[PDB]
C-alpha cells in the first residue's frame, strides 16, 4: 500500500517544538485521522504516526508499541516526560481543562490512564466550572445502568448541562 | 474511502480562530465544499466537519446532529452563542443586509436558527427598502396558505416587489 | 464522480473581485475549462461553477440553472445587475457590444429577452460596424425560411460576413 | 478522458504576450508534446490548444481546425496576422533564420507552406551561411533517390555539413 | 515503478547548505521516508537518495553503497569529511554524542570502523552521562557470553538503564 | 505513456539560457532525472531530454544518439563547442577542480568527453596537488591490466593515495 499522507497532514496541520507538548497534540487529532481513513493494523498505525512527525529525536515508534492509540500516546508521554503517564494523571488533566476545556480533558484522560472511568471521571469533577455544574452533572450519570454506560453518556450529559446554564465549552458564561 | 480533505482546503481556505466565527463560516462555504467532495449520508458530513475544524473536540458533531448541512449549522451556533441569542441573532442580520442584501439575510438566518420562519421573517421585516417595500410583500406572503408555503415563496416574492420599483439586490435603483 | 479542481483552476485563473464583471468572464474562460475536463451534465456544471466561485453564497446555482453555458451566465448577470424592463433592453445590449462584441450581445440578449428574436435582432442591426455589414447580414437572413431557422443560423451568418471584411470578435480591422 | 494539462504545460511554459508571436510559438513547442503524451483524434488535439491559450487570448478552435498541427498553426496565423501564411513566405521564413537558424526555418516553412519541399529547400537555399555550406548540402541531398526521402534526411545532412565546418546552429563560427 | 517523490520531499523538507550536516540529517529522516513510502530494496534506497540530494553529481551513490540506512549514511560521511586514521576515532564520535547522544554514536563509530566492538566500546565509556550509568551498564553487557553477543545487546541494554534513571536520548534528565 | 514532466523538472530545475551551458547541466542532473523516472529504451531518453529543453529544436537529439546518458552529453558538446575542442575541455575541468575536487572534475570531464580515458587522464594529472601525488597515482594505475580496468579504478585509487597523505575531497589537509 501508500499512505495519502498529503490528505492526513491536512487534518493535523504541524506539530509543536517544544516535545513535551506533543503526546496531547497527537492526543486530540487520533479521532479526526481514524475519520479520513481506515488504521487498522499497529503496521499503520506506525507508519502514520512516523510520517507525521517528521525529523525529530528519538521520537519514531515501532509496531510494537502503535497496537491502540492510547498505548502509542502513553509510549509518547515515557519518552518525554520520563515518567509513566499515570503517576501524575492528576497535574496532566488540570493543565488541559485550563487550556481547551473538560470534553477535551476527559478525552486525553482515558488515553493516558487507559479507560478508567472510576478514576478519570473523579479527578474532572474537581475541575468542573461551579458546584451547581457538579450537582447537576451528577444526577444524569447516577441514572445509567453501567459505568460502561456512563463512559458512553458522559459527553452528552457534559453537553446538555452546559447548555442550561449557558457556558461555552472552554467554561466561560456566553449570557 | 479517503476523505479528501487537502482539496477541500484548497477551496475553502483555513476556518478562523474565533469559535464564534465558526457557524456562519461553514453556512458561507457549504456549496463548495459539496461541489468538491459530494456527501450523501449524515456519517459522511460529520467526519468531513469533524476533519474540517482539526483537532477541536469542543465542537465536535455526531451523525444525530447532521442530517442536512442546516442542521450542523444550527447545533453549532447554539454551542457557541447558546439558545434564545435573538440580540445577537438580530446583529448578525442586519450585518449582512447591509453588505450583502436582503435575499441573502434570510437565507443565512433561517440556516443558523434552524429554519424558524416565524423568528427570522420579523427580523427582516425591519431592515427593508422603506415603507411601501414592506406592505407590498406582505399582502402577497398572507394570499399563501401555511408557515411551510410562505418559507418556500418569500425570495421568490421580495424579487417580484424589488423588481417593480426597480431596485437591484442591494435595495438601490437602476431606473 | 471526480472533478479535477486544482487542474481547472490552474487553468482558468482567479475570478475577478468586482462581481458586475464575472458573468462575461464565466463566457471566456468555458472553452479552456472544456479542454481540461468535458462538462457533459448539467449537475457537473453546477459542481465546477460552485466550486470555482467558492465561499460566495450569493452565487451559488442548481441543476436548474446551469444546463448550458449560455443558461448559467444568464443567471449570474440577473443576479449581479437586477431585473431589466424591456424599454431599458437596448442600453444593456449596447454596453456588452463595447466590451465582449455582436456575437456575446446577440446570445446574452435571447437568454434576458424570453428567446424573442423580433426585438434583439432589431436591437443588434443598429450596433453593426459599417453600413456594408448591415445588408451584407440581412441578405443571408432573407434566404432562410422562418424566424425560427434565422434565430439558429444568425451567429453562423454574421461569423462568415465577418470573415470576408477582414473584422476581429470587436469588429475592429485584423490589419 | 481527462488530459494531463499539469505536465504539458511545463513542456510549453506561458504563451508569448503580443500575439502576432503565438502562431510559431506552437510551430516550436508541437514535436515536444507528441513526445511527452500522445495526440491521436483532432478532439484532442483541439484541447490541448484551447487549454494551453488559456481564454485570456480568445483564440478559440473547433475540431475542424485542429485536423494536424500545421492546420491549426495555419488557423492561428489568419486570426492574428490577418493574411495568409502564403502571401508572404520569404518574409517569415528570413525572420526565423534571423534568430533561431536554419533548422527551425525548415520545420515551420514546411508547416505553414504544406509540406512543400520543392518550394521551402529553393527559399532557404538562399539564406544558408556561405557558397560553400551551400554546393557542400546540395551535393549530399541530390544523392538521395527521390524527394519524400530528401525531405526526411534534410536536417539530418544539415546538421553534418556544419560539424565539418565548425559553425554552431545560428550559423556563426564556433571558433 | 515509479516513486511519489513529490510526498517524500514534502516529509522530509529542503536538505540542509551546508553538506558536512547532510549526512546526519538523512539519519534523523529516514523513518519518516519509510512511513510514506516502504523501501525494500538497496536498488529503491538509491533511487529515493539520488532524488532528494537533486544536483549533488558529488554524493550520488550506487546500489552498492545502500544496502541498509546505514550504510548509506556511513558513505555520505566519508565524502563530507574524509577518512582519517584510528586516533581521530575520539573526535569524530565525542562531537556526535554532543549532537545526537550514545546511540547514534555507537551505530556510526561501528560503521566508520570495521565494526571494532572492542575501540568503539571503550571511546563511548567515557562520554557516558555520569559514572551510575557507566556501572550500570558494564553489568549488563559483561554477563553476556562473548563479544559478538556484545556488540548486538549494547543498544537494548543502554535504553533500559536510561529509562530506570529517567533520561532522555540526549542524555538528560527530563523529571 | 505519460512522461511526467512536472515531477522530473521539480527534481532538475529549468535547464539554463546559454546554450554552451547546457551539457554539463545535463551531466549533472542525469542520476536525479533517473531517480524520480526510470528510463530503460533509447527513445524514452530521446523523448526526455526534447521535453527539458522544450521548443529548442537547434539542439534536439534522435534515438541514435541517446544508447546511453554519457552518449547524449558527449552529442551536444560537439554541437556548441566543436570537434576536438581541447582548449576548452581544459577550462570546463579546471574550472570544477577549483570547486568540487579531484573525484567530480575526473568524472563529469569523462561524460563530456565521450568515455575518451586516455585524453582526460592526461588534462587531470596536471591539476592534482603536488609532485608525490601524481607519482603515486601514476604507480597504482600502471599495476593494472588494460585501459579500460585503468578507468574503472581510477576514483578507487586517488581515494586510497589522498587517505594517506591525509587529505579530504578538495584537496585541503584533515589534521
Amino acid at each position: 500500500t501508500v499512505i495519502p499522507i498529503q490528505h492526513i497532514r491536512s487534518v493535523t496541520g504541524e506539530p509543536p517544538r517544544n516535545p513535551r507538548e506533543i503526546p496531547i497534540w497527537l492526543g486530540r487529532n487520533a479521532p479526526a485521522i481514524d475519520g479520513v481513513f481506515p488504521v487498522t493494523t499497529p503496521d499503520l498505525r506506525c507508519r502514520i504516526i512516523n510520517a507525521i512527525l517528521g525529523g525529530n529525536i528519538g521520537l519514531s515508534l515501532t509496531p510494537g508499541d502503535c497496537l491502540t492509540w492510547d498505548s502509542a500516546v502513553a509510549t509518547l508521554f515515557i519518552r518525554t516526560h520520563g515518567t509513566f503517564p499515570m503517576h501524575q494523571l492528576g497535574n496532566v488533566i488540570k493543565g488541559i481543562v485550563d487550556q481547551e476545556g473538560v470534553a477535551t480533558a476527559y478525552t486525553l484522560g482515558m488515553m493516558l490512564s487507559g479507560q478508567n472511568y472510576q478514576l478519570v471521571s473523579g479527578i474532572i469533577r474537581g475541575y468542573l466550572p461551579g458546584q451547581a455544574v457538579v450537582t447537576a452533572l451528577q444526577q444524569r450519570l447516577d441514572q445509567e445502568i453501567d459505568d460502561q454506560t456512563r463512559a458512553e453518556t458522559f459527553i452528552q450529559h457534559l453537553n446538555a448541562v452546559y447548555e442550561i446554564l449557558g457556558l461555552n465549552a472552554r467554561g466561560q458564561s456566553i449570557r
